[PDB]
């Protein structure tokens, strides 16, 4: 019944044929076009030359689709070409765009990786997806994602496995882990991914490119598929992927616009301020080191650190600041507030599937009656409290103590923001969980989305950028790692860190709500101090 | 234990005095000034003459605290009181804001008409309270409200009751009572009130006075006291309340500032969009008689069929437009979203209280097993599907149902939405419940917040204009008023809306989320042609 995952791979096979022949039929008619040269052009550079009309819009697409094309060979990132494919005046007029799956497009499916979606195509284009053609966009391929969405790594039954386009034994992340592969390996130059607890910027940091993760109801999220809807407590995020911050600004820019507030006007019309984005006024950043949960590996100490002193350098003043109760906010607020059914409603779209080996224990734990979850909770609390905390809040709800959850979650946000402006932050720079994990690893390090999770639960606008690369003196200090805990995710953390010698390294960035403009303000410093060449 | 609501109303007494003894000792001082002229004066002129120096901010401060003393002593509007550094370059200089009780301020109660809450001062202002004090307002009075706030009523053990200020035997609405009191008699140029279904509206309406409910989120709601937390299916927002729109509108301008953007920054930084509020250009108005779930009063329906053939009149189209399923909004979306628990949460600031009276058989419903309140449903069914649909809505959920619940939410605001689109809409007119019932009625009136409680489960800015007063004619029909479901509330609406000849009649303006500039530009229009 789920054995017919095969008519989703020759649906995929098909997708690739027809690029394939696209880009052969358009390579016969243009023998003179220069594509090297095309493809290493920065997005500015690209739309500009769009728009003044020194390259047309069919010479860019086949370009594009003929890179992604090539790498998807070394990377499995795209699941279907959208196959039905813009005006003039858009701010985006040829550019081609990639969109993770769960985005929903006319005609065809949002399979999160799920047999039960199937044979079940969208009858409409997602909001975003019209705002992105109505501004010229060219979105062109669905890229892959791991089976439920939940999980940092990127593999499902269905079309298979995502491999990072720097090391093949290496996670691309996740859960955009498509949108980060392809366009890691310059086979897109813009992406749309969604972030519920990092899964825009793990694919970001893992592939080595830019990624925004907006406040919460900053975009639209009308017509995006999930696998659990109506949960309000952590906040889901869409925003865009690419290879520099410049490329970020531009296309939230294209998106936050009168087409967008118009179709669901449930989005508050807040206009890409940029006054606020070209500032060049010092800032006052709150930086930490260490979560006190999640232990960095050497490569990411080193990137906090050389970033934090380059800022300095520039002008910025530098002020140590860590929220607090981290630990609180991660095992019972975000957890909790994931799994408050105990993930009654999220075990639905797994009944009669295969469950993908990348997901780990976390259906057979999801599995476990109350009681049991209960009992294995304080039995391993004296060992190992992580676990226990996890396993607890990870257990079924009344209303009344959803409510109390939520109340607990917005208390929260005050209290951290109080924190900030007592410090008086403008920015807030953070590490980022990097270089990378082993293949089938994430599903068993959970304890390390906590430098992201965070910030969906305080839903802060959150970015992220490559700073640097592993390092061979990095690495070899990996032998060294011991966790906070020493718990089964430290141990396979350590392990999975490992044999990761020239893999991209990143820094978070993060601003107050609805602060994305400044988020990006600061990313931008960050690419510019850290990577000096980049243009 | 709860018999110490003598606490509260020798405080109460206190506060009074003390009042009283200040503007005397002013009145002593200022012999020569007009008191008459001054308190007829509408806000905007009240501000541009403070701003420009014509008045001092001490004249139109014991002034308007004059009027409050003398107008409460026949309203009951009043629970306690609360310059010399006022900002000059702030909108609101020498304004005096009267605050609903539930906006907390230092070293004072919020007791929501609960004993729970008596001995329990604030350690701090909230957000909206510090804005106005950084524009330069002076928040004066606390304001009374029904004893747990969920009430259209306004009645508590521990102040008591408050009156309409038109007709002693009326209410002047809930949960901002005090505020409409105040406000509709001229002891107050504007007030700050709270509506998770219609709480600011009802007050307005009933007492003849304009109020808005913008979008839930448009406002801060740092620091405000409620019975219940982190429900957050149908919306809670707080909005202004005055004698004239552009009374609103000057108000929103203010508190939409830097201030309370810095001030808790999950408020989204949408300044007030000037250009649509005083834009002039013909607008799409969708408009509905009838609700078909509470039937409107003879009083009601003249209203909204006037205010639409003005509007007409004036040049702008009008469209028959009734949202979709408003039986499956109220009975399933609205009921069982504010009581997703049971009223578990609710019952919990009860515990050793006394109930009051106009509370109706709220306390003694919830208080009921949820396998009762199942028997009793589909045992009222077949006779009362209305008090059956309450009853279920209002049962304990897992957080499995909640999350059903709140995506039921999301996708009735889309289909609404959708709705509104196809039909071309800029805003959209509705008849607002009045005249203004009986004393001790609206909590066995449930039904009536139809009109209201809908906007707040779709969360669109929402406002209220009065545009007629109830003739004598009106008054009459109401002897041949039958519901559409004959039932209690249906019985009980009719016999308290009647003996209500002069009382005002309002109507209400709808726009689309994030819309309130368009709002109240509509309700500028319906207030320039209707009066
Ligand atoms: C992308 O948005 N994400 C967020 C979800 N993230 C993961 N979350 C978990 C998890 C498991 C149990 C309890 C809380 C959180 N595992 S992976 C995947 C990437
Ligand atoms: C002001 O916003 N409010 C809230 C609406 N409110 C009332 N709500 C009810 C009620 C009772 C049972 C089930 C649903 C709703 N009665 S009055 C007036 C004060």
């Amino acid at each position: 019944a789920r054995g017919a995952a095969t008519r989703a791979r020759q649906k995929q096979r098909a997708s690739l044929e027809t690029m394939d022949k696209a880009v052969q039929r358009f390579r016969l008619q243009n023998p003179d076009l220069d594509s090297e040269a095309l493809l290493t052009l920065p997005l500015l550079q690209l739309v500009q030359k769009l728009q003044s009309g020194e390259l047309s819009p069919e010479a860019v697409f086949f370009t594009y689709l003929g890179k992604a094309w090539e790498v998807n060979k070394g990377t499995n990132c795209v699941t279907s070409y959208l196959t039905d494919c813009a005006p003039r005046q858009g701010l985006l007029y040829g550019v081609p765009v990639s969109l993770k799956e769960c985005f929903s497009y006319k005609g065809h499916d949002s399979t999160l990786g799920l047999s039960l979606n199937e044979g079940m195509p969208s009858e409409s284009d997602c909001v975003v997806v019209q705002v992105l053609k109505l501004q010229g966009a060219v979105p062109f391929v669905h890229t892959n994602v791991p089976q439920s969405m939940l999980s940092f790594d990127c593999s499902n039954p269905l079309f298979g496995q995502t491999m990072n386009p720097w090391k093949s034994s290496k996670s691309p992340g996740g859960s955009s882990g498509g949108e980060g592969a392809l366009i890691g390996s310059g086979g897109s130059p813009l992406g749309l991914g969604t972030d519920i607890g990092g899964s825009i910027r793990f694919p970001s940091a893992f592939c080595g490119i830019c990624g925004l993760k907006p406040t919460g109801n900053r975009l639209s999220k009308s017509g995006l598929k999930g696998c659990v809807y109506g949960q309000t407590a952590v906040q889901l995020s869409l925003g865009p992927m690419a290879r520099d911050v410049e490329s970020l600004a531009l296309c939230l820019k294209a998106l936050l616009c009168e087409h967008l507030f118009t179709l669901d006007p449930t989005v508050p019309p807040l206009p890409f301020r940029e006054e606020v984005y070209r500032s060049s006024r010092p800032l006052r950043v709150g930086y930490y080191e260490t979560d006190n949960y999640t232990m960095p590996s050497p490569a990411m100490r080193r990137a906090l650190i050389e970033t934090k002193q380059r800022l300095e350098a520039a002008g910025h003043t530098l002020i140590p600041f860590l929220p607090n109760n981290i630990p609180y906010a991660l095992e019972v607020l975000s957890a909790g507030g994931l799994f408050s059914d105990g993930g009654r409603s999220f075990l639905q779209n797994f009944k009669g599937d295969f469950v993908d080996p990348c997901l780990g224990d976390l259906i057979l734990i999801l599995r476990l009656p109350s009681w049991f979850k209960r009992l294995l909770s304080l039995l391993l609390k004296p060992l190992f409290p992580r676990l226990a905390a996890f396993l607890n809040s990870m257990r079924p709800r009344s209303a009344e103590k959803l409510w109390k959850l939520q109340h607990e979650i917005e208390m929260y946000r005050q209290s951290v923001i109080a924190q900030w402006k007592a410090m008086n932050l403008d920015v807030l720079l953070t590490p980022m969980l990097g270089p990378a994990l082993d293949l089938n690893t994430p599903g068993r390090a959970t304890g390390a989305i906590s430098y992201t999770v965070l910030y969906n639960c305080l839903d802060f606008p959150a970015g992220v950028v490559p700073v640097t690369t592993v390092t061979a003196e990095d690495d070899a200090q990996m032998e060294l790692y011991k966790g906070y805990f020493g718990d089964i995710w430290d141990i396979i953390l350590k392990k999975a860190m490992k044999n990761s010698v020239g893999l991209p390294v990143a820094v978070q960035c993060v601003a107050l709500p609805w602060q994305e403009e400044l988020c990006l303000r600061f990313m931008r410093e960050v690419e510019q101090l850290m990577t000096p060449q980049k243009q």
